Parts: C-alpha cells; sequence; structure tokens
C-alpha cells in the first residue's frame, strides 16, 4: 500500500486536470492539461514516478489502461499498471468527494491567478498541508519512510 | 536542514532546465522550460512548494533574488527566500558536478523520446532512484519523517 496510486481526471473551465492520489494517505499531485491523452498520462506518470517510489497505478479510465504509451511509461518507470474498478465500492464516492473538494480549494484560491494551473497548484498546496493532526504531506512521508525501514 | 532546497539553472539544445536540489539528500525535481524568468521560476516553486515541506529556497542567481513574483510565490507558500552564495566553496563544485552529471544522464537516455522534456525526467527518475545503499529519493523521505516525528 504504500507504492499504491489512483489516477484521477476532472474537469474545469473546458480544460482537464489529471490527479494522482497515493491511497493510503490522500496526499495528490496534479497538472492542468487542455485534453486527457495517452501521451499526457505518460508523461504525467513519468513525472510522478521520479518522484516518489510508485509501484502500482490504478489508471482512471479503460482508455489510458489500453493506452500503449502508458503501458510504455509503467514500463520504463517499474510501475505495475492495474484497472481502476472499484471493487470496493467506497472507492467511488472518496475520488468524488476529492474532485468536489478540489474544486472547492480552486474556487477559493481563482482570482490570485491569470491560469487555471497556478490555481491548481495552490490547490494542491493547500489540500496535502490541511491537517485533518496530520497532513497528507507528512502521512506520505511517515509511510514510506516506515516502509524503507 | 530538511527544508533547505537549493535552485539551479542549465541549458540544453537552446533550452533551459530548472533544477530545485534538496541539499541534505541531493534529490531533485526538473523542468524544461524556454527561458528562465521570474513567472517561470515562481510556478516551479509553488509547485515545489505543495509537493515537499520547503522551509528555504536559495535562489540559483540575483534577478530570481530580485523577481518580485518570485518573492510573491516564496511569500504564498511560505517559503523563506535566500541568496545562492556559495559561503561554503564547496557549493559551487556540487552544483557544477551535478549538471555534468544530469547533462550525462540526458545523453543516455536522449534517443528514447523525441522532446527533452522527457528525457529530463528520465533523467530526475535515474538520478533520484541511484543508489550511492541508499537512493537520494530513500534519504530525502527519511530526513522528512525524522524531522516530522
Ligand atoms: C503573472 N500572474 C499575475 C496575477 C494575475 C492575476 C491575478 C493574480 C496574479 C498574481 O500576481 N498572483 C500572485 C501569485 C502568483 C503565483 C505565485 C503565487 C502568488 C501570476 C502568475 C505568476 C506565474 C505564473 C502564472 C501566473 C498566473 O497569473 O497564473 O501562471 C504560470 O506561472
Ligand atoms: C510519443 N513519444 C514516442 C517516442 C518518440 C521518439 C523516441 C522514443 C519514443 C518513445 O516511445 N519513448 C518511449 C517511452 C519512454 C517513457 C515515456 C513514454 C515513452 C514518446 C513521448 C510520450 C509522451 C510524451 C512525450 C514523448 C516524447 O517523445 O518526448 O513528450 C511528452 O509526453
Amino acid at each position: 500500500s504504500p507504492g499504491i496510486w489512483q489516477l484521477d481526471c476532472t474537469h474545469l473551465e473546458g480544460k482537464v486536470i489529471l490527479v494522482a492520489v497515493h491511497v493510503a494517505s490522500g496526499y495528490i499531485e496534479a497538472e492542468v492539461i487542455p485534453a486527457e491523452t495517452g501521451q499526457e498520462t505518460a508523461y504525467f506518470l513519468l513525472k510522478l514516478a521520479g518522484r516518489w517510489p510508485v509501484k502500482t497505478v490504478h489508471t482512471d479510465n479503460g482508455s489510458n489502461f489500453t493506452s500503449t504509451t502508458v503501458k510504455a511509461a509503467c514500463w520504463w518507470a517499474g510501475i505495475k499498471q492495474e484497472d481502476g474498478i472499484p471493487y470496493n465500492p467506497q472507492s467511488q464516492g472518496v475520488i468524488e468527494s476529492m474532485n468536489k473538494e478540489l474544486k472547492k480549494i480552486i474556487g477559493q484560491v481563482r482570482d490570485q491567478a491569470e491560469h487555471l494551473k497556478t490555481a491548481v497548484q495552490m490547490a494542491v498546496f493547500i489540500h496535502n498541508h490541511k491537517r485533518k493532526g496530520y497532513s497528507a504531506g507528512e502521512r506520505i512521508v511517515d509511510i514510506i519512510a516506515t516502509d524503507i525501514q
């Protein structure tokens, strides 16, 4: 579970926000892209796995599951590519909630930047620092450190 | 010590690679940009600080030290903006070496992507996973987790 991430795609202002959630902590990375392609998703995964020890990715849809570019990135970075079927029905609800919370933070910061990408990065910052008392940022670091030991 | 990062700018193929180094571990983040501007540097810092607990940034040059956009990003993300003066002369030598090693990895992966940005992310991945037997990736996590406890 320290190595499991879930991909998530949401829309705002005619653009796409691509999100990876570290499942055990709720810590997130996110980027704005014009549209979700195999290439964009493969590139995002490569960035993510250079930064965190990514063992498993649950892809956000069947297109990214199927995508040969996505599979090439997962091969490259040593990631086990998995489906994102919520065999646990609570998974749908956790992600739906996260999308709504992210969008609310984006709306709270939206006037502090011209570009959506800036607002989304501000939202990422606030989400990962929010104490719920540990933050998601602290949780992921603790989970991975325990693992290394 | 857990919160100290150093900005570093290097060139390749007529483009700019902006690097942040976590000093205590040697762990890096990097991006390709067409030129180093205040806005690009500010945006990169905002991404960095949503991801890692960034307390201090030693900026890479006086322009970025001076830049009001960079100061705005550091204010935003709660970062102390500092100069990068190598009062310890071993600092220039560490960065120069890091730049040469990154450029060497990029040349080794260069044919595996059309775009420089992809090669640079492959280089980031390889750098952070390289065991020296702990990796930079393992050191940053252990250092930050030790600090949290
Ligand atoms: C040039 N604008 C001016 C601006 C315009 C409108 C509203 C607020 C501001 C403003 O100064 N906000 C303060 C924040 C600036 C970001 C760091 C945190 C403080 C900001 C900016 C800088 C760098 C970027 C941007 C943007 C963007 O506007 O999206 O997009 C990609 O790299
Ligand atoms: C479309 N190209 C094809 C290609 C072209 C030339 C040489 C090798 C390859 C190739 O297949 N590389 C193997 C894989 C290595 C891990 C990453 C996934 C590709 C790859 C690619 C995908 C996504 C991107 C890119 C690029 C890029 O070429 O820079 O740039 C921004 O998002």
